[PDB]
């Protein structure tokens, strides 16, 4: 079984409609949410729409390059936000979904 | 001076840079927000991101039918929510602003 595909249409589709997932579903839009140093802190943004895109349009070299997407998602909240505010509750509840269909992969 | 203008250029304008707006730029979306019951109770959805489109579109017969949505963008929010929810607590800071605008006509 080819693994982009089934990052595609297995772990970004469980991820995708899961209750936390909207708030990763986009670049974290540091303007409108009024983060100060967001860009300055996190160099490297991701989120799954930009990785739906990529996987949708064969940016990737290998399933490693985009599980790393994965992970700068989640490292990039667990950095920028405090312990235990709701957003990083809500992805690390994601990261454990993730854990889970990679696993199973 | 003409009160759809102004709605458009100052009014909304002003909400809209308004570091609560982020939540009303565009419709609840109750499936991805799991909100299993918000159109049962919420008949007139409305937001300023379809203010907007109504306004550059030449929607509205009059002034009074555009104040009508942000109200109607309000009381949606004070229906559905509990008191002091923070999406409350953004709805009524974004009105006083809003009131603001408007008494300043
Ligand atoms: C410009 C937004 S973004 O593009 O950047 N996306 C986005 C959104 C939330 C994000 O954080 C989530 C937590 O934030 C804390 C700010 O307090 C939240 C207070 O709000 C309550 C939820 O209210 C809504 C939000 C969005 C949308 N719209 S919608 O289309 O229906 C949604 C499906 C609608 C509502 C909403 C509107 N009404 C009128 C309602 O009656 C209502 C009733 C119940 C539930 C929701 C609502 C982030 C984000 C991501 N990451 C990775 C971060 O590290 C991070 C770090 C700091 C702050 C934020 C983030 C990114
Ligand atoms: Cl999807
Ligand atoms: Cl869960
Ligand atoms: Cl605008
Ligand atoms: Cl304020």
């Amino acid at each position: 079984t080819n693994q982009l595909q089934y990052l595609l249409r297995v772990v970004l589709k469980t991820l995708w409609k899961h209750q936390f997932a909207w708030p990763f579903q986009q670049p974290v839009d540091a303007v409108k949410l009024n983060l100060p140093d967001y860009y300055k802190i996190i160099k490297t943004p991701m989120d799954m729409g930009t990785i739906k895109k990529r996987l949708e349009n064969n940016y990737y070299w290998n399933a490693q390059e985009c599980i790393q997407d994965f992970n700068t998602m989640f490292t990039n909240c667990y950095i920028y936000n405090k312990p235990g505010d709701d957003i990083v509750l809500m992805a690390e509840a994601l990261e454990k979904l993730f854990l889970q269909k990679i696993n199973e992969l």
